[PDB]
């Protein structure tokens, strides 16, 4: 029993993490086959960030401007494109530490892990979610642009992050590794509107259905609730209207426990309205809302 | 910006992963050079699990009946011996993947990362803190014992903890490398009282200088206390006494932040009395004692 906010072992990620250097700009890169991706704005200084020319600023650079350095060996660069928001510096060398990976394009409220880096080299690994408003709320600091968020299934870790800005309010924002932007971020340093963010309704019911399995059950009532009543409570507290194909998705978790997914959303609506009380829920005082129903069914079960 | 519960890269202690199975006992090991650690219950079977004499269930093993295999292949076992609380055994082969290491024994209020392991197969990795009565609030399954928590300096992996237990509690015991377990436990099947826990004071401040760092500072207040005064009220609520050794550790973040320990204790003080009011810091409901100022300091500083 027990539940954390667990990452995936970031092995198989650490092998993929170089350090990208172009003109005075540092950041990470990663390396799968022969084909280092980073954030394009390593080609700018801070001058052109208030509003870059990323076209025109890139074919001031050649492939030998590129520096390409992996621990403590550099890498030959071969090649050089520019896919939305990202560099693809094609290097001459196989990464010969390339897991099984895919790239994907996770929804808003998916969870992953992030290792965060700094100079090629990995400094933490943590788990966070896309909130629905496609920023994330992660820790990093100048120079952790190019660190990847991704998810493992067995040995195919599949890539769906790339670190690349800070907004003012200091939220984050990044691509996925075809380099398109989750949410309407530009690439630039110009004030942008993040959007009102709402808690993800199907992992809170989720996380409260890890509670209930990890022995946590004072939050259980003896109401029942309907779609459309339990709506309209989540409207008022920005909460994601939930539907049939998150109560389909919960369904696991329900049979474990005997708890019929209207029942626990009863119990999530006696908890929106009249607060915990000063009682916690698996060591929080709040509504988690960053682990998915698929999560929760991993870290009670043991997936490897 | 922004501060998570950041655990280590898990990369370099993935690779020292084993499964090693004795009889019907199946868990994970810890191998590093030609030598593989894991809890010495594996020669148990769930009858002497009650009370068992270790030392006449070992006498009934011999080197071939201790299965170690790494990934898909096995390890030829040519000794065993029992160290306290853990197996060591001898193996042919000194592991490759075996990074700088450093077996130490944390003390009460230290966090580490823990890469929970099943059938030698890592499956997650999360921070932790070694709480005041020496327990671990992990995540753990059965099948989960021989999993290890650690620290990394620079390119050193220092092992603090061998997962052995969980209690009825749904609390988690366990050794250090050497086999010593943290606190009273013993690995029996018997109720075993964890005892009486206490907040890690000196965290709870640690983390409130990261929440200043990271801009949240709406409990910073117009007052000062004393070291005497504040321990009045750590004492009332289950706190740790603050020592002037934790006000040492603490300089780096008053520095930082330009706010005097004593001062943050005051801060500490009124949470401590008026609670949060319905507020957050850093995303949490409650004061949050699993980072240690060292923890805020390399989070805020980018230690890879
Ligand atoms: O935001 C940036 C640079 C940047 C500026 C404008 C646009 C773009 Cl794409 C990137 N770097 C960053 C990332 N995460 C975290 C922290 C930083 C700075 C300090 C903290
Ligand atoms: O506690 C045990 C077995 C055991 C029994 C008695 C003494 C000793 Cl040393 C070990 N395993 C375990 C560890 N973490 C987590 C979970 C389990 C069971 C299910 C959850």
């Amino acid at each position: 029993s027990g539940f954390r906010k667990m990452a995936f072992p970031s092995g198989k990620v650490e092998g993929c993490m170089v350090q990208v250097t172009c003109g005075t700009t540092t950041l990470n890169g990663l390396w799968l086959d022969d084909v280092v991706y980073c954030p394009r704005h390593v080609i700018c200084t801070s001058e052109d960030m208030l509003n870059p020319n990323y076209e025109d600023l890139l074919i001031r650079k050649s492939n030998h401007n590129f520096l390409v350095q992996a621990g403590n060996v550099q890498l030959r660069v071969i090649g050089h494109s520019m896919q939305n928001c990202v560099l693809k510096l094609k290097v001459d060398t196989a990464n010969p530490k390339t897991p099984k990976y895919k790239f994907v394009r996770i929804q808003p409220g998916q969870t992953f892990s992030v290792l965060a880096c700094y100079n090629g080299s990995p400094s933490g690994v943590y788990q966070c979610a896309m909130r629905p408003n496609f920023t994330i709320k992660g820790s990093f600091l100048n120079g952790s642009c190019g660190s990847v968020g991704f998810n493992i299934d067995y040995d195919c870790v599949s890539f769906c992050y790339m670190h690349h800005m800070e907004l003012p309010t200091g939220v984050h924002a990044g691509t996925d590794l075809e380099g398109n932007f989750y949410g309407p971020f530009v690439d630039r340093q110009t004030a942008q509107a993040a959007g009102t963010d709402t808690t993800i309704t199907v992992n809170v019911l989720a996380w409260l259905y890890a509670a209930v399995i990890n022995g946590d059950r004072w939050f259980l009532n003896r109401f029942t609730t309907t779609l459309n009543d339990f709506n309209l409570v989540a409207m008022k507290y920005n909460y994601e209207p939930l539907t049939q194909d998150h109560v389909d998705i919960l369904g696991p978790l329900s049979a474990q426990t005997g708890i019929a997914v209207l029942d626990m959303c009863a119990s999530l609506k006696e908890l929106l309205q009249n607060g915990m009380n000063g009682r916690t829920i698996l060591g929080s005082a709040l509504l988690e809302d960053e682990f998915t129903p698929f999560d929760v069914v991993r870290q009670c079960s043991g997936v490897t």
